[PDB]
């Protein structure tokens, strides 16, 4: 039977990386208004702490990071700093990253980037806190991917083959964290109508994206939230290794 | 932010195919008690019934219907039935359905079967519900597929198949029905103990299939009952023509 | 080290459904130059006795059979034709099927015929060879499919679902019959211009087809029948459960 | 019309990655004994060098470069020699590369090198003769990929998220040098039997791998060089952002 404490993240503590904005803030706010205290990550400090006084604003608690994802000494500060302020690691859902579309002759350093975005990061980044989430008896990973893990189009090679490799690597840290309880799961956002496109895009761009949308909208950020949250409560217990793509059943172009 | 009202579904009227045991029975309770009112379909009219109690005694409002699925008549008169009962229709689960290892020298009755048992049911029933979802403003069709639908091995010809062609036709139908704010998903769930095999499997058997699951344990009713109401809520507006798989992240032998 | 006789079919006993026209007839006519007795069905006589002459123009021995694949009845009579008149059965190349775009509200018949045609017409055929591929220890069967197996768009509901079904049986019939050391594989045209398209398509229309395939050119029934015959071949004695996708990489719309 | 000089690589200038031994040393021996002039590269120029001097027995010619993949500045190097000596580049088959089963605590060095050795080292290269390929009006290129892009399993995090970076890889770089007549494909093989397994397998072993592979036999060489021979062959002119996988319908643990 339904039960609304299962939805919910009450007394856990969870690492948001790139929560400074777009879906990342959603997240951040979405899982601290249920319950679980939150550190903000984000290479722009500022950005970070605005999210994190908005947070107290509403009577969650969380707590300000700078932290380049890239750099492997701020992974491990990040950490540290977070089983220190929090207390303990439950969640850790790996949002930024990035990287964009490319020509084929891009310099190797562009291609190279992409991968300490969308892998390496995310990869180390998990290593740190796995250790802490068997202490503790089990945790849940969710790592934000994309689409271009799985569509192929011109100019992609990098941002889409980095992103294709977090989604697998998904399907095997299953196995390995696993044992040590550890859920691990994906999400594939579609055209998330962050503030940053929500600003540029033009009421003739909007329609040519959502050209093949069935469920005619741009995302929002909380559609985003709302799968995470899902995906980091205990009512998704036995699901691990999956990528959930949101977009409207669709590709946005 | 959280907002727990957009994980209920409140006012909702739930078509639940094979709702007297196991999984679907599950959903009917969990739909029920989330705030849907909900119409207990069976080919087992006693199931259905006892299952329609149940939930009344938990205080929620469901209506049962004997209807067997490989019938388009009784497709019909399930669709009128809950029209009846109900006022309108808002959710359809597709549960019942199945077929399972075949030889390969089964008899075509056998195999083609195995589609009328997946594929051409909920194929007509999705017909039968559509014009009553768009009429309401939209609608949530949710199957339950199967992971034989990805995997591969001996003894699966018309199982497996099918339950491809009904997983496929979910991404697809996802496309028709979007123009009329209808979403369609399917969850493939994994080895699930309900009562039946609860009491047909023997400790040993269990740390067979449990062999290749990261997550050590075999999934319950409420895993996919979980992930339904998720699939089914407002929560997740955006997502359509996906599949879903609840097994722990592994293949249960 | 290359060897010519292996991409050959020398001293083959083939079977090619649907081989009157289109891909079934380039299939035909280049299985035949490769050395193998062929066996022309299709359910326009006319045209399948004209590719029979055609064949021994060049040399190449074919026998024509009119066979609706759609009928059980006359499956097996193609099956103890084929034989009678070759001997044996090495290679079967299940090239008709069909179906095409249709409504969410085409009757039902519409829906079950595409089945027909794409999913058990194939299953029963395979089911009378295999004994006698079985028999001569070992053998081919090849199924032409769709790239609508593996993408989604609004009226395929279902011709994809069907040819979702067909691709996933492929990968388990590949299990049941490698017992019997027969290798099950399939492909996927892209837009071929088969001389009906190529009839009617307007240099307008090729041009918003070839507007998403990196190699920019409609296929043409040979670039099929090349595919056919290397996976019939001896050269892909270890390659069974596979489909290709024969598309310039990309998809025509 | 069957025309076998269709399936044959005259005067084609082809450079192979790892060909010493195993798989690239056949696709080396196969494709110049189809008409191709080869460079083969090895980290080994030993082997490299044994390879050539039996290729030029056979009446191939070659030429062997010691090239190690993972230096920016010996792929450089391996791209001038081919332009030296071939005079032109109409086939580049990617075949060393590596990595294999690591803890997931594995050092990070461990872990990017797997990228370096299937990821980036492939990407480069192509990059490198890409310009020489549109110059002579197309080319064809080729990687040898692995089943772990596509599988799942405990200690693979870096050798399978690797092998599915550059299975994307294929997917999306198809659209780039689409443009230029440059077809992009790769090759998943199983449990292939090279000289040094074929030492350090004992009978015992061999009837487990080949447990679950349909058609029981394990792979050769062979296989493998004759599936790259067609995919880098004018028959497959047509086929481009594929991964075909030659595995005998199975896995091979
Ligand atoms: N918005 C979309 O339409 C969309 C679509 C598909 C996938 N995604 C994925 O979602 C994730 C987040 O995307 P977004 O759209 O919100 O991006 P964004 O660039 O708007 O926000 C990223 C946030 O992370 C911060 N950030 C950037 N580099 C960082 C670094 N090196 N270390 C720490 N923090 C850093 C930024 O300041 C920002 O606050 C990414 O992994 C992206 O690949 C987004
Ligand atoms: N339980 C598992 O481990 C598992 C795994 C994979 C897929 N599934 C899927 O979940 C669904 C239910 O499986 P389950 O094991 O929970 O089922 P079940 O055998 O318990 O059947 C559930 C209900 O469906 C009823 N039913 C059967 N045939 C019917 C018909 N023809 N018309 C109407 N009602 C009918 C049954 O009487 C039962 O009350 C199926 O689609 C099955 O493929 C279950
Ligand atoms: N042409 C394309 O662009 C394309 C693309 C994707 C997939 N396909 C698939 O390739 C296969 C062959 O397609 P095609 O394009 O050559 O088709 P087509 O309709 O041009 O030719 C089919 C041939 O089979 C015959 N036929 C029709 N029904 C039959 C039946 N019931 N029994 C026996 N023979 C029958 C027809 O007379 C004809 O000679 C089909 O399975 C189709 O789904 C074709
Ligand atoms: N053999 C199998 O069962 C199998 C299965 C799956 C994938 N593969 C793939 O096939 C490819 C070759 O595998 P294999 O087992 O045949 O390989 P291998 O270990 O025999 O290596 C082949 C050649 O590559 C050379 N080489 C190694 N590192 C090199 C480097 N850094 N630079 C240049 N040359 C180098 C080796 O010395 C050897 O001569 C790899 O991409 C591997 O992933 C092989």
């Amino acid at each position: 039977m339904f039960n609304s404490d299962n939805l919910r993240l009450d007394g856990k503590c969870a690492i948001i990386t790139g929560a400074g904005a777009g879906i990342g803030k959603e997240i951040a706010i979405t899982f601290a208004t249920a319950g679980a205290s939150v550190v903000v990550s984000d290479i722009n400090a500022d950005a970070a702490n605005h999210v994190v006084d908005e947070i107290q604003q509403l009577g969650g608690q969380a707590f300000a990071c700078r932290c380049d994802i890239t750099s492997e000494q701020e992974l491990s500060a990040l950490a540290d700093f977070a089983i220190s302020k929090l207390g303990k690691v439950d969640i850790l859902v790996n949002n930024a990253g990035g990287g964009g579309p490319k020509p084929f002759d891009m310099p190797m350093a562009d291609f190279r980037r992409a991968y300490e975005l969308n892998v390496f990061s995310f990869f180390h980044l998990s290593q740190l806190v796995a250790p802490e989430m068997e202490k503790n008896g089990g945790g849940v990973i969710l790592t934000i991917t994309s689409m271009a893990a799985e569509n192929k189009n011109i100019n992609m090679t990098s941002y889409a083959s980095s992103k294709a490799a977090a989604s697998h690597l998904v399907r095997n840290m299953a196995f390995d964290l696993g044992e040590k309880n550890i859920r691990v799961n994906g999400i594939a956002p579609g055209a998330i109508l962050t503030d940053a496109l929500k600003s540029v895009i033009t009421p003739e761009i909007e329609q040519k994206m959502l050209q093949h949308t069935p469920i005619r909208r741009l995302g929002q950020p909380q559609d985003i939230a709302n799968a995470a949250l899902f995906l980091c409560s205990p009512a998704a217990s036995w699901v691990s290794g999956q990528i959930l793509t949101v977009s409207g059943g669709g590709v946005q172009e």
